[PDB]
């Protein structure tokens, strides 16, 4: 999937700078040819958890999830063109229109993303870094979820502990987390803190430093709504259900699918609204 | 540690084999300078676990460790020189006795692995596979820990998910176990297991194959002796703490020193005597 016989530059221009941070530069590219846009990395021996990051996206293919449209490695910099996405991430939304999402944009979002991670799971590829910042949106109204990076570098390790008689409680738990069934659930739990993200703006224990907010998760109930009367029992309900502290008995994104919170959802048409308001809204000066 | 401009084999002469499995063979080795023997990998990318498992043996310099004597990289083979213990694995010796080890010979086992990993929990190196084959003998009665090949394994990694705010209670539980002070508590479990080992010949469930063996430790009570009648309260008492299945409450090496099953033991005889009678019994024909 990382062509080496093509140089990269003869199809794509780099046309401007989407964001920055600790994993480097996103640029906006074109293709010169076609005329279409992408998100790209230019990368110039941590190039493996890019390798199988791409491996990931290449499978990934799926209406509701990124779309890899190239990967090059040329003279060496390792090229990485993923489909750019005008609507832009939704936390990026929610602070540009100064709000949360309305429960009906909400359930399209989850009903898109449950649809996205039943496909995911099946593939036994675990996302394990959801958050509204990852959910990023077409002028459509669809979701698209992005950023296998978290979910690369944990592949990379299980890719390449003990003796079982001797092995502590802890060991084998942590172990049996890393497999099927249980890998896979974590995911379920992050859905649902990202839907508590899209109704209030913030997570839960946002207020608290990092390291804090780590204990604050292993030892507190599951985080509920701060304004109830303001959600459908439905709404509720489906957080009940999904931030389940056991991985056990924590539902399947194909079990959640049937959940009456998302399983009459059958139109994009609220997102589609937000993603027009945002749209407008950014025009503003 | 791994010395590049020194030839091994006009140092090392190869003059026997001591094992052979899925890590491969373990050699003899005579120095035919000094005459002094090791143990011996000469081994021909996973080189890199066997670069932190010599970094590690190297920071473990203590008389109840395994002491290497020299490390190469020549013509490409990877040379790892240990020292040789002509009293062998514990498991060996009960294989070669027909039978478990008297709790005298326990208690003197028990002191020095917690010398040993006190030792090592204060260098933040966790075994992690622990057992009676992994405990060696020397002539006069002294214990070697050996093999920190998963120890070699685990660490590469760690040293090679999530954002904290959406991540699941089972991922948070799993990396805070991943480091100090829960990461080490494992070893306290493997310990407790290996007495009754020690004890019993063989470990808890030792009947029951391998994956069924996970879900009988998760799942369990902590395992106890099979006739308790035979041992002191002590014993029991020791295995009582040290095999808590909770990590938190769960003693520190530097606490079970303080226990009585091992606080007074200031001598090496019994095990002194083990080792003469595995020698003696090794000698029939
Ligand atoms: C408009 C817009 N686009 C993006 C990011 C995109 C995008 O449009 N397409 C796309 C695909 C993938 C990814 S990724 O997160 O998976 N990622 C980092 C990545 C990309 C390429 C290669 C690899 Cl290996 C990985 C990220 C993106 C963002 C964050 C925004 C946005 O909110 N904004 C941007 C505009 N601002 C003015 C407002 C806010
Ligand atoms: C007599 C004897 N010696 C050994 C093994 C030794 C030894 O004598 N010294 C020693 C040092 C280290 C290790 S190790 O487990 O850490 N290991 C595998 C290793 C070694 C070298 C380099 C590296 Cl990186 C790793 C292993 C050993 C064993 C298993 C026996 C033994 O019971 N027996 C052998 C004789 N039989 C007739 C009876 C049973
Ligand atoms: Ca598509
Ligand atoms: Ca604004
Ligand atoms: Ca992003
Ligand atoms: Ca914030
Ligand atoms: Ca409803
Ligand atoms: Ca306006
Ligand atoms: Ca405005
Ligand atoms: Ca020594
Ligand atoms: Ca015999
Ligand atoms: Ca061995
Ligand atoms: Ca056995
Ligand atoms: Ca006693
Ligand atoms: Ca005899
Ligand atoms: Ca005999």
């Amino acid at each position: 999937h990382v062509r080496r016989d093509l140089d990269p530059n003869e199809v794509w221009e780099i046309v401007g700078e989407l964001g920055d941070g600790a994993f480097g530069k996103v640029y906006k590219a074109k293709n010169k040819e076609t005329g279409a846009l992408a998100a790209a990395k230019v990368i110039e021996e941590e190039l493996e958890d890019y390798i199988v990051e791409i491996e990931i996206l290449a499978t990934c293919d799926h209406p509701y999830i990124v779309k890899l449209l190239g990967a090059y490695y040329h003279d060496g910099k390792l090229w990485i063109m993923i489909e750019f996405c005008p609507g832009g991430a939704v936390d990026a939304i929610m602070l540009e229109l100064d709000r949360g999402l309305t429960e009906p944009q909400i359930q399209v979002v989850c009903r898109q993303m449950l649809e996205a991670l039943n496909f995911l799971h099946s593939k036994r590829i675990i996302h394990r870094d959801l958050k509204a910042g990852n959910v990023l949106m077409t002028l459509e109204g669809d979701i698209r979820l992005a950023d296998f990076g978290v979910s690369a570098k944990n592949l990379k390790t299980l890719q390449k502990i003990g003796t079982p008689y001797w092995m502590a409680p802890e060991v084998v738990m942590c172990e049996t987390m890393k497999d099927t069934p249980y890998d896979y659930k974590a995911d379920i739990w992050s859905l649902g803190i990202t839907l508590i993200e899209m109704a209030q703006i913030e997570p839960p224990h946002h207020e608290l430093n990092p390291m804090r907010v780590l204990l604050k998760i292993a030892k507190s109930d599951p985080p509920t709504l701060l304004t109830p009367s303001k959600w459908s029992v439905e709404f509720r309900d489906f957080l009940k259900i999904a931030l389940d502290k056991n991985p056990e008995t924590r539902p399947s994104a194909a079990q959640l699918l049937e959940h009456p919170f998302v399983s009459s959802i059958t139109s994009n048409k609220a997102l589609r609204e937000l993603v027009a308001e945002a749209k407008a809204e950014v025009m503003e000066e």
